[PDB]
């Protein structure tokens, strides 16, 4: 049957409404202290029919201080996708990257549609159940107000190696 992910949840409270234009692009910026493997993104929807891409790109171990525009290791394809108001749809890549303790990455994501749920009280750091440790900051690939405070991407699917 389906395979189990761990969430972390980046945003304790939600927002108003999200919406969305003809290049917007949310994105963040974040790194574990233990290596992980990224299944997905969970994404807001809530409000209708949406569609999104995803991607995730490589900084490295600098990429918390100095954003450059990192080197692409995941990508889908557009997806159509819904939810229930106030859950999250699990967007999956096409296999798991295993991320590097200690290294950044960008968690990306291209969604259209109507107005959507959103996160507010986003964390710059999260420390799950399992005791690993999330940081998270705003990325200059987000164009639409994603960002370490509010907006989209709500979660990251993982699992311990």
């Amino acid at each position: 049957s389906l395979e189990d992910y761990s969430v972390v949840n980046r945003f304790e409270s939600h927002g108003g409404g999200w919406g969305y234009s003809a290049h917007s692009v949310e994105a963040i910026r974040f790194s574990a202290d233990t290596d992980i493997l990224l299944g997905g993104l969970g994404l807001f929807g809530g409000r209708g029919e949406y569609t999104a891409k995803i991607k995730l790109f490589e900084l490295g171990p600098d990429g918390g201080d100095h954003e450059t525009d990192g080197d692409l290791l995941a990508e889908t394809d557009v997806l159509a996708y819904d939810c229930a108001a106030r859950e999250k749809y699990a967007m999956m890549f096409d296999e798991p990257v295993l991320l590097q303790a200690g290294w950044w990455y960008v968690a990306w994501a291209r969604v259209s549609g109507p107005s959507s749920d959103c996160g507010s009280h986003g964390q710059a750091s999260i420390t799950t159940d399992d005791g690993v440790i999330f940081q998270f900051k705003s990325s200059k690939k987000s164009n639409n107000g994603t960002d370490v405070n509010a907006g989209q991407i709500p979660q990251l699917l993982y699992r311990l190696p």
